[PDB]
């Protein structure tokens, strides 16, 4: 029954249809025409990736379903899903990149600094999914999108199709993937989450030398390569290529699954951790203004909590939160792309030495207390991480994220039978949950209803936030 806040919850709520909130403009990408569509946000402005699939059924609600347990900044992120008599709608957040491969057969090769930084990014969302139980199973150049065309794009993984969630207790089966990537144990039928790694090896393997490891005229022929395990770093090709990189590729494809490297190790590998000593520039104002707003989160009611939070991880661009996401970097030391207890501590004791404060002013567990009150406040879904759209939500600037437009489009998210007030049943809907205690309710009344009629109106949706 708990009201625990996650951007996942809000993907599903729209009791509106698609053309009332979407206006199309262009198709976008390189794909089947008219299959993916750039629309803008009708209340917003925001620009938008629309996957349009007229109508298989039971499998697009699974990729859905994993989609919205999964917020990380290197995997898609998901809007809203529609469906009408006639088509599923996918709206999702707009990368404007292109996929990886295209960048890949544009070129003989990606130089070692470079592939590590994609890499990087590859491994921070596999380690994040495998953390939460679900395996992507269809990793390849094709599948990774780059944000923008921009050269320090960031990657995102897509395409989830072929995702689902695993168990340690029981092992996967399903004979499934693409030629090239997939991993020899798929091919024999028992496997598990490692499967990921081997696919992220190859990926890393054509980014270093443009050849796959495992070659052939067809699929058939791919297959018997890869169901053997050999492959080689063929000289003059790999010459110029490094042991540290042909060590981590070494690791990745390693034939037998029990002895490959984890994603999480793979991230911390050597290669990885060690490509550049180049640190995130943030200046002192920012940060303070992140922590300022960070630690005076504590207190906020549930209807607001769950409003602020639809408009942080729904309603935010990349260009409109550039400087929060570079700090979440920072402050993420081990690059997972989840700020832990640790690493918030970290956070707090940057922030002091930049500031020239004294730490030894403090008594020896002041920082934790405070990340203790931190940590309770912020995580929404009391998860026991601060993930990126918890952190950008409380992070931002207050006055910014509370734009006109974005009060109305999250008035009216909430306001699902558009009576013009929002009422105890529409907050307990929102959060998925049955019913609202009395007790969440009436905590919302007391601090917002002005005119004591046991809804929210917009009048007073505005101020609760406001002010
Ligand atoms: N959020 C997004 N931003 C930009 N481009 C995207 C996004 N999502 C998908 N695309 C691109 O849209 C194109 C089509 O993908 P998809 O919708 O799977 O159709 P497809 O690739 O033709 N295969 P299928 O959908 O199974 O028929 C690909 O180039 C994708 O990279
Ligand atoms: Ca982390
Ligand atoms: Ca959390
Ligand atoms: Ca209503
Ligand atoms: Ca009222």
């Amino acid at each position: 029954d708990h009201l625990h806040a996650t951007p996942g919850m809000f993907v599903q709520h729209s009791t509106a249809i698609f053309s009332d909130r979407y206006k199309g403009q262009r198709v976008l990408g390189k794909g089947s025409f008219g299959e993916v569509i750039l629309c803008k946000d009708k209340i917003t402005g925001q620009e938008c990736a629309v996957k349009v699939i007229s109508k298989d059924k039971e499998s697009l609600l699974r990729e859905v379903q994993l989609l919205k347990q999964l917020d990380h900044p290197n995997i898609m992120k998901l809007y809203e899903f529609f469906e009408d008599k006639g088509y599923f709608y996918l709206v999702g957040e707009v990368y404007t990149g292109g996929e990886l491969f295209d960048e890949i057969i544009s070129r003989k090769r990606f130089s070692e600094v470079d592939a590590a930084r994609i890499i990087r990014q590859v491994l921070s969302g596999i380690t994040y999914m495998h953390k939460n139980k679900i395996v992507h199973r269809d990793l390849k150049p094709e599948n990774l999108l780059l944000e923008s065309k921009s050269k320090d794009a960031n990657i995102r993984i897509i395409d989830f199709g072929l995702s689902t969630h695993f168990e340690a207790s029981k092992k996967m089966k399903d004979k499934i993937g693409t030629a090239y990537y997939i991993a020899p144990e798929v091919l024999h039928g028992t496997y598990d989450e490692k499967c990921d790694v081997w696919s992220t090896g190859v990926i890393l393997y054509i980014l270093l030398s443009g050849c796959p490891p495992f070659n052939g005229a067809n699929e058939y022929d791919i297959l018997k390569k890869v169901e053997k395990g050999k492959y080689t770093f063929e000289l003059p090709q790999w010459k110029k290529v490094s042991e540290s990189a042909k060590d981590l590729i070494r690791k990745m494809l390693t034939y037998v699954p029990s002895m490959r490297i984890s994603a999480r190790d793979a991230l911390d590998h050597e290669w990885i951790q060690t490509y550049t000593k180049e640190q995130i520039s943030v200046d002192v104002p920012s940060l303070d203004n992140a922590i300022l707003n960070i630690r005076q989160f504590q207190g906020t009611q549930k209807l607001a909590q769950a409003a602020l939070l639809y408009m942080g991880s729904k309603l935010t661009s990349q260009d409109e939160t550039k400087e929060l996401t570079a700090i979440f970097h920072k402050m993420d030391k081990n690059g997972d792309g989840q700020l832990d207890r640790a690493e918030l501590i970290e956070g707090y004791k940057e922030l002091m030495r930049m500031k020239g404060q004294d730490a030894s002013m403090l008594d020896a567990s002041a920082v934790e207390h405070e990340v203790d009150q931190v940590l309770d406040a912020v995580d929404f879904d009391k998860n026991g991480y601060i993930e990126y759209s918890e952190f950008v939500t409380v992070a931002m600037d207050r006055k910014t994220l509370l734009s006109r437009e974005r009060l109305e489009r999250a008035f009216r998210m909430f306001d699902s039978d558009n009576s013009g007030k929002i009422s105890s049943t529409e907050l307990a809907t929102i959060f998925g949950v049955s019913d609202v205690d009395s007790e969440t309710w009436k905590s919302v009344l007391s601090e917002v209803d002005k005119n004591n009629d046991g809804e929210v109106d917009f009048d007073e949706f505005q101020q609760m936030l406001l002010k």
